[PDB]
């Protein structure tokens, strides 16, 4: 049976992809996000501001959200913090607010990153049983996913509002524009394309998931929603490798060398290992990705080569 | 006997009022900030949600140290004043936090006991680093923000090195502070018993109740031993814990009266049923030695209430 979604965030990344995905499977979906665009059932709105939020529940009844509407990336959260917490936190308050009033059901994005610096296996449970100084939120942005995460448990609670939470990983893919505070491998890909030097953090790991793969994923939630779980979704757990081996997988699909990379052993306050267990996603949610890193990045090089014209 | 040149933000407010004037009696020179106008000297507006603002307190003066009070008090507050409860809270702290890491002042940041969520085990400081997750899992957006604060502190001293004794206060009361329906339930049962109008006693639960001036106290005494990186509980002794009833049978002792006007409740939902504190390690770096207990405490609340609103 096919759904009305609403997707904020939806003219981000993740949320370009999932909208097409889910209408592809013949839902109607509303994308929402925060400037104007050309595009057709799709509507700016401010998820900060409760009456633009407000005016998205006036105009269409929903039987899913997915609320992706957010400041993104560590980076990002430090130098942008007020526009991070009024959107990520106020901004998920409003949409609980809405889903108290009128029962839809929500997929929350949380973030790996609610993990911290965590060193053992992340499942899911880690954010259950484990001592709360394993997973310390280690920037702004990580701590506003924690509290979103928390505040819909909270509104469940008080409400019996129906939340599925995911903790997205390390997504990239064709679609993903470069910017300097975008994740690792859009940013290596932009600077090996245009040959413009780039640092390698050594001592770090990370599992890198697909977008059409993860976005599948968050696409099946619909035909599985279980009110209270949590999923990560990412790639496999056999999957990680060390940063050095992705940048080597982005210069080998460029074709060069890595005489533009400066090494350095360890970025500070940064995840060192972020290795996943998708054990809950496998079974919920047939969490089946097809593209491991190489090939995904080799796609990745060539949609950037071909988008930005190199 | 060393004077401190010392910033108090929420300074207007119950706390900051009373700890501005302790800070002040002992001889630090205290700059009070607070988010309306007011007659006072040494007193700087500042809404510390505008970064602008913030910015302004610290081209004024230097300070050695800075008592971050600055907040929306309350979890039912929070709840349906929860835009100003995040911008204030968070970013507010936030902006403090990039004003400490340019400037190098020390801070102590007021958290909340509520970071503890519903845990019904000793509140050593200890059980926000060592107990599982799912113990302490805040109930409310004003608990998240108190948590949120702490990490925030955390991380700014990991990245920067700054310095920051963090508090956890837990059912302060006294003198001074205001009634209103969104405070803690001692001014609520105060006012109403004074009025003669009715309240209700949620039964099953267990509180410390910590009097302002013996709360302050501890509090002046950071500067004196102030311990980067430290986390205290500040409140009574593990000794007064009382449920709630008992509260009330204060209050309307007190006040002169029986319990008719008493509406009582089994438990009241999403709050903490007992809140037992460990106070060992305020105790041990702090001097803590609170004088005021409960009973005693609720009659000079009582007392200054009644003059106050010339019941
Ligand atoms: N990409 C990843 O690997 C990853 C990892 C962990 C978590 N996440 C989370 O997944 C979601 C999607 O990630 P993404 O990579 O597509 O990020 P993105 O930045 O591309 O997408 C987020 C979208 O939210 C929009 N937005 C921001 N503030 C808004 C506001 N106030 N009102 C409305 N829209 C607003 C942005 O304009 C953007 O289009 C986000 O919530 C992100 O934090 C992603
Ligand atoms: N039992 C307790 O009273 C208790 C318990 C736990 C935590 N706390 C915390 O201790 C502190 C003091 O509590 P209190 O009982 O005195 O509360 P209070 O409300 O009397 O004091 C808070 C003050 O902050 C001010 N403020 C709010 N937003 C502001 C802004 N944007 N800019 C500047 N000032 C702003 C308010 O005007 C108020 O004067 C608060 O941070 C509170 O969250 C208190
Ligand atoms: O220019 C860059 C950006 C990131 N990284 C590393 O790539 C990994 C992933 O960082 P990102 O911010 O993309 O994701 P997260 O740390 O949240 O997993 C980390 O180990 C970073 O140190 C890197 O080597 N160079
Ligand atoms: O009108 C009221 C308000 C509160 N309480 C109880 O008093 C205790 C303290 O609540 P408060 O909100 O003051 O503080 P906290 O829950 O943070 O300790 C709780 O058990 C409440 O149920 C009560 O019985 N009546
Ligand atoms: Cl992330
Ligand atoms: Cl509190
Ligand atoms: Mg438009
Ligand atoms: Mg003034
Ligand atoms: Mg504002």
């Amino acid at each position: 049976e096919t759904q009305r979604i609403l997707v904020t965030g939806g003219a981000g990344f993740i949320g370009t992809n999932l909208v097409n995905e889910l209408r592809n499977r013949g839902h109607e979906v509303l994308a929402v996000d925060l400037m104007h665009t050309e595009r057709e059932d799709y509507m700016r709105a401010d998820v900060r501001e409760y009456r633009q939020v407000e005016r998205i529940f006036e105009e269409d009844k929903f039987d899913y959200v997915y609320h992706l509407a957010a400041e993104y990336g560590r980076w990002n959260g430090e130098d942008y913090y007020e526009n991070l917490w009024k959107t990520n936190v106020i901004g998920t308050k409003h949409m609980l607010r809405m889903q108290e009033k009128l029962g839809f059901r929500m997929i929350f994005f949380s973030s790996a990153e609610v993990y911290g610096d965590y060193s053992g296996l992340m499942s899911e449970d880690v954010m259950v049983k484990n001592p709360i100084s394993d997973t310390y939120q280690m920037n702004d942005y990580a701590i506003t996913k924690w509290a979103g995460e928390l505040m819909c448990m909270n509104s469940a609670e008080m409400f019996g509002t129906e939340t599925v939470r995911v903790r997205p990983v390390n997504c990239y893919g064709p679609h993903e524009k470069y910017s300097p505070y975008k994740g690792f491998i859009p940013i290596f890909i932009y600077h090996a394309l245009h040959r413009k030097p780039y640092t390698v953090y050594k001592g770090h790991k990370r599992i890198i998931d697909y977008v059409e793969d993860s976005v599948r994923t968050f696409a099946n939630i619909v035909d599985n929603f279980i009110p209270g779980e949590v999923y990560n979704v990412g790639g496999r757990t056999e999957w990680e490798h060390d940063i050095k081996e992705y940048s080597d997988m982005v210069l080998e699909a460029v074709g060069i060398d890595d005489s533009i990379v400066t090494y350095r052993e360890s970025e500070p306050f940064t995840t060192k290992v972020k290795t996943m267990d998708f054990s809950k996603a496998i079974r919920d949610l047939k969490h089946d990705p097809q593209v491991p890193p190489e090939e995904g990045i080799r796609r990745t090089v060539e949609w950037m080569k071909w988008y930005y014209r190199i």
